[PDB]
């Protein structure tokens, strides 16, 4: 089961960062991770 959403460059950026969308509430259109997300995520989680 992988139900990801997230922007094709959040992806890359969580993925570089570390960060899985997975751990990520995507808020963006249909609940879909941004890059603040990410960035939110390592800078609170």
């Amino acid at each position: 089961n992988r139900r990801v959403i997230a922007m094709p460059s959040v992806r890359k950026y969580a993925r570089e960062k570390g960060v899985d969308i997975r751990l990520v509430q995507g808020t963006g259109k249909n609940g879909r991770v941004l890059k603040e997300d990410i960035d939110a995520w390592l800078a609170g989680g």
